């Protein structure tokens, strides 16, 4: 790592601190005390000689876990659905503040793995959607936000943990280009934003456990992407004392298995070094990397608060949760201006997802959010936290509707008769369906982490059907961990509006009325494809020992485009209460063909992240109300290049505009954004020829097109 740069400075302090330490101090730095051995989710032994504390590591990606005075931030997937980097950075900042104040050094997040290739994947919601570019930017933005507050971030999970089923035994075996150009891409962005830490995943990669694999840890992440920080195991994801240490692993978390066995480091590592099974330079390096993180985030300095998880650290962070839950809502359908609602006489609200249930209550049965009872705000597993409060859709609708004279009828179960009765007669009927998933150690309603199917939960399809048979103007509201097939719902001519609310967390109700009554126009867009049929997707949750990743670069919309399948709603699709005009598309480039030539800095060869071209378009609010548009750039590579997905998202801007108001969206093209991983030459290459430039409101709603040349 070069000097003058943040990492370089930290390594100097890290090398200097290493001198004062014995082997006993070193292995205590790298060895977890055990499963629940300390007061945090993770803990290591302190080194008092350098005033290095017992390192406190905690879940997770959306806030402080097991805390009684904490904010439950929206899942990453909601943040990405805003398409708003400012809200994304803020979210990471706000998480970081609560982590410092609660006395935790390392937050175990955010998530780039799984990327999310299979809609049934139980953990995708924790991430940033299916596109490596968007997810990449969001990793960058989030990590800056988190670490600028003085807390350590963890890029997670490295790598290819794209399903929950047999995650601890299944092998992920993609070809080299798929590995570099798709799944690693977002991880580069993380390394480049100077991420403190990287978590290696539970799965195997080409038959080798991820936390024991020389090639992914050493050659690719550490060497090729120039990651100066440290790699920790997922909880009990280490299988060896010796092999893991030599491969590139830096930290054994949490130290033991749940029963307190399989202690492969610590005393065993003290043995291994003595026999020179593990050299000394290797153990020095781990401790270097670990301490350099502690120095990068300035956690040595001043009075870092002590671990107190009952501290009220919320503040006014709910504003970020409000904004993201609200601006992350996608409007899928809206016929005959049914929406926004403008003071109707009566409203029917139908569904168990409409009201407070066990999920929103932090119920003792519903541990780790391991249930889909009542209103839904997130998935389950390690990436869930407790709700400090929860605003149920019904309650927020009730207050607002009542205030303006509207009467409300509630049918708060999923019963079809009650649903239809409540609907019949009323001016509109709003019905609430869900779908849930999570980490694959909790089975909820038969779903062992990953979803069994892509249908609504609790017979949501029948409920919509029942209500539609009793009312002409139906609004369907979905809160979901991922794509749900919507063809049955859409077949009902009575269904006039669908609202893809996503995962809103604690501010569910408010965000929704924000959009429903049109205090804000919806501006969210999809970060994954909603298909007409489950069959149209090209990936499966794999039940055998191996996923060959043979689909390669072609996942979600890249498959849909290439095979010419028409989705119901495409990636980057989203409606608005107003509309927008695109004009004056311009393209400027100085990009040159050939391999990346810069030396390796955090993120890879130095030129890869530097801008080489710029694309411009003017967006004008041609509607009658204020609203934000997410203008998107898609790139088609030249015909000289190998088989590459036809369109590839390479930029996005969001512009908020009053009626008649115009603005310029600017897309900065980094070198990588025109590159592909040439496997033969083992380098990132920009191809020569003519690139296609597609600019529009989605991956499919292209409005203007042009070209970009390479010599
Ligand atoms: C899981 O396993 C898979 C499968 O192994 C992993 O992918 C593999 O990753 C490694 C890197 O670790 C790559 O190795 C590199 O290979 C290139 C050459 O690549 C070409 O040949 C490949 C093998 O071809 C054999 O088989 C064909 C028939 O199929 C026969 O005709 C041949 O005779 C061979 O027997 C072939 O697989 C490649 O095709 C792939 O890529 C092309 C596009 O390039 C696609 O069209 C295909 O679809 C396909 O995916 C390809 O044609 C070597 O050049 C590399 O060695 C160089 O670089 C090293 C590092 O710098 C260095 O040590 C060497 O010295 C060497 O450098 C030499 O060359 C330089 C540049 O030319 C010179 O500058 C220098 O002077 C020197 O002379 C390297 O060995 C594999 O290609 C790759 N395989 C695939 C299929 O992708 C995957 O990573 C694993 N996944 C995990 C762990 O998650
Ligand atoms: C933890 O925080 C609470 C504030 O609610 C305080 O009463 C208590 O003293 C703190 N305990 C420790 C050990 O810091
Ligand atoms: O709770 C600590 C860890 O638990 C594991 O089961 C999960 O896979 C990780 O995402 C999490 O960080």
């Amino acid at each position: 790592p070069p000097a003058g740069t943040p990492w370089g400075t930290a390594y100097d302090k890290a090398k200097a601190a290493l001198a004062k330490l014995n082997l006993q101090d070193k292995v205590g730095i790298v060895s977890g005390v055990g499963w629940n051995g300390g007061p945090c989710v993770g803990n290591t032994s302190p080194a008092s000689k350098i005033s290095y504390p017992s390192l406190c590591l905690q879940d997770g990606p959306l806030g402080v876990r097991y805390s009684t005075g904490s904010t439950a931030f929206t899942p990453g997937v909601q943040a990405a659905s805003t398409w708003d980097v400012n809200l994304i950075r803020e979210r990471g900042q706000f998480i970081g503040e609560e982590v410092k104040a609660s006395g935790i050094h390392v937050i175990l997040g955010p998530v780039a793995g799984p990327l999310g290739k299979t809609p049934q994947g139980g953990r995708n919601w924790e991430g940033f959607g299916v596109d490596p570019y968007l997810t990449g930017i969001a990793m960058g933005q989030t990590i800056n936000g988190i670490q600028s507050v003085g807390v350590q971030a963890t890029a997670k999970h490295y790598i290819l943990n794209e399903q929950e089923l047999n995650r601890e035994t299944i092998s992920s075996n993609p070809d080299d280009r798929t590995l570099h150009e798709l799944y690693t891409w977002p991880f580069a962005d993380a390394v480049q934003a100077n991420v403190a830490s990287v978590m290696c995943s539970y799965n195997k990669v080409n038959t080798t456990w991820a936390c024991e694999d020389q090639y992914t840890l050493q050659t690719v992440l550490k060497d090729q992407l120039g990651f100066p920080g440290y790699v920790m195991t997922d909880w009990n994801a280490q299988h060896t004392t010796v092999q893991s240490a030599n491969s590139g692993l830096d930290m054994s978390m949490p130290g033991t298995d749940f029963n307190g066995n399989n202690r492969l480091w610590g005393p065993a590592l003290t043995n291994a070094v003595n026999s020179n099974q593990v050299p000394t330079s290797r153990v020095d390096d781990m401790v270097t990397r670990i301490l350099a993180a502690w120095y990068l985030t300035g956690q040595d300095q001043a009075g870092y608060p002590s671990f107190n998880i009952s501290r009220n650290v919320q503040g006014n962070h709910k504003t970020n949760v409000r904004a993201i839950a609200r601006d992350g809502i996608v409007l899928l359908k809206n016929d005959a201006n049914i929406l926004p609602l403008k003071k109707p006489a009566s409203i029917a609200v139908v569904g168990s997802a409409a009201i407070i249930g066990n999920h929103a209550r932090n119920s003792p049965s519903c541990n780790d959010k391991g249930c889909d009872d009542g209103a839904l705000g997130m998935g389950w597993g390690s990436g869930a936290v407790n709700y400090p409060y929860f605003v149920a859709p019904y309650d927020a609708i009730n207050t607002r509707a009542s205030s303006q004279g509207t009467q409300v009828t509630l049918s708060n179960t999923d019963n079809t008769s009650s649903g239809a009765s409540a609907a019949r007669g009323k001016d509109v009927a709003i019905v609430f369906i869900t779908a849930d998933s999570g980490e694959g150690y909790i089975t909820v309603e038969g779903n062992a982490g990953d979803r069994n199917n892509l249908d609504p939960w609790h017979n949501g399809n029948a409920l919509v059907q029942a209500v539609a048979g009793a009312n002409s103007n139906v609004i369907v509201v979905v809160h979901s961990v991922g794509a749900i097939i919507l063809e049955q719902i859409l077949a009902l001519p009575q269904v006039k509006a669908v609202v893809w609310a996503g995962l809103p967390s604690q501010e569910s109700g408010n965000a929704l009325v924000d959009v429903l009554w049109g205090d804000v126009s919806p501006s969210g867009k999809l970060v994954y494809t909603i298909a007409k049929s489950p069959n149209d997707y090209n990936t499966r949750i794999v039940s055998g020992g191996s996923d060959s990743f043979s689909e390669g670069l072609f996942i979600d919309y890249k498959h849909f485009d290439d095979a010419n399948i028409t989705p119901r709603y495409e990636f980057g699709y989203g409606l608005s209460y107003t509309k927008f005009n695109y004009s004056r598309l311009s393209v400027l480039s100085t990009a040159k063909s050939g391999p990346a030539t810069g030396a390796v800095v955090p993120g890879g060869p130095s030129d890869l992240f530097q801008n080489v071209a710029t694309v411009t378009v003017d967006i004008a609010n041609s509607g009658q109300v204020t609203g934000a548009e997410v203008a998107q750039l898609y790139i088609t590579y030249p015909s000289s290049a190998p088989r590459t997905p036809p369109k590839q998202l390479r930029g996005f801007a969001k512009l908020n505009l009053t009626p008649g108001q115009s603005g310029t969206a600017t897309f900065n093209i980094r070198r990588r954004d025109l590159s592909y991983w040439d496997t033969a030459s083992q380098k990132w290459v920009v191809p020569s020829g003519s690139f296609g430039i597609s600019v529009g409101a989605s991956s499919r709603d292209i409005r203007l097109t042009s070209t970009l040349s390479v010599a």
